[PDB]
């Protein structure tokens, strides 16, 4: 835990020049249009623009620790608002363009943004989510569940149970949740396009899931300011702010980025909304 391998921290940022950025985002549009099954992989870099530092960016939690420095939060978990990237993922799921979302983030922002839980895998757990040790019933709170490392919170299951409620925050030794991992892996294996957003892909097996898309000839796209573990394997690497990449992509897709109505929890994906017609490519 003290000894835990925190991988490579504080690598240089890469900034694609704007004409190269414009080009690459058009190409991402073309891949989205060509794909039958698109899966998104998120990590801590999609929340930095909400005030939440990452792990391994220049001001990452682990990076700043390596140097004797403290990470800075510009918000609480509760006051954090989903980013333009978070809201674009909501929209792309609603128009049938996103088959599944896989997140290593515990920041709770995908759920609070209103993203259907039956189309999300929270690999590392969710700070607002406790789970009944007895009946496995999960509870999505309006505040952070106060424990980490799957400890009893002090609340009991109210299901028609009295089970001890625990946090969902994985510790270093903790195996990932079988349910989330299995659906993530299946979605990743069966996808024809895997897009990674603000993750350095250094965690096994979370950071490996995008490579599964590569077998049977799926395409892998990586959006990240820093190098990532699998950059070699990517058909397209875009070095820019995800908010800028996602905003430009949505405009190419003819989609608006919807308003956030404050923290909401959708259990189950709604019926798919209309989407603009597809460009002729060739
Ligand atoms: N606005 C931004 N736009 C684009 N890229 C960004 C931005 N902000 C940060 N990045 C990049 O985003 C990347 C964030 O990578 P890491 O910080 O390692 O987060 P993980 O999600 O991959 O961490 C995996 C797990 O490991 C931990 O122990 C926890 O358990 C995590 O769950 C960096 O490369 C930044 O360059
Ligand atoms: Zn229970």
């Amino acid at each position: 835990p003290f000894t835990a391998d925190k991988g490579k921290c504080g690598l240089p940022e890469i900034f694609d020049p704007p004409e190269e950025l414009e080009r690459k985002v058009w190409e991402l549009a073309r891949l989205v249009w060509q794909s039958s099954s698109v899966v998104f992989h998120t990590g801590a870099g999609i929340s930095t623009a909400s005030g939440i530092p990452d792990f391994r960016g220049p001001h990452g939690v682990w990076t700043m620790e390596e140097r004797g420095l403290a990470p800075k939060f510009d918000t609480t978990f509760e006051s954090a608002r989903p980013t333009q990237t978070h809201m674009a993922l909501v929209q792309l799921e609603r128009v049938g363009l996103l088959r599944f979302l896989v997140s290593q983030n515990v920041d709770g922002l995908h759920v609070r943004s209103g993203f259907p839980r039956d189309k999300l895998a929270e690999l590392h757990g969710n700070m607002f989510v406790e789970e009944c040790a007895k009946c496995k019933t999960q509870y999505v709170r309006d505040t952070v569940v106060g424990t980490m490392g799957l400890k009893a919170t002090g609340r009991l299951c109210t299901v028609a149970c009295r089970g001890e409620l625990r946090d969902t925050i994985l510790d270093w030794e903790d195996s990932l949740p079988d349910r989330d991992l299995a659906l993530a892996d299946e979605a990743s294996r069966n996808a024809d396009l895997s897009i990674t957003l603000g993750t350095s892909l250094q965690i096994r097996p979370s950071g490996n899931l995008p490579l599964a898309t590569k077998r049977r000839g799926g395409r892998l796209v990586i959006v990240n300011l820093q190098p990532t573990k699998h950059d070699r394997h990517a058909d397209l690497r875009i070095h820019g702010y995800v908010d800028e990449v996602m905003t430009r992509l949505m405009k190419h897709l003819g989609l608006e980025i919807p308003a956030w109505d404050g923290p909401r929890v959708l259990e189950r994906a709604l019926p798919p909304l209309p989407r603009p017609p597809t460009p002729k490519l060739e």
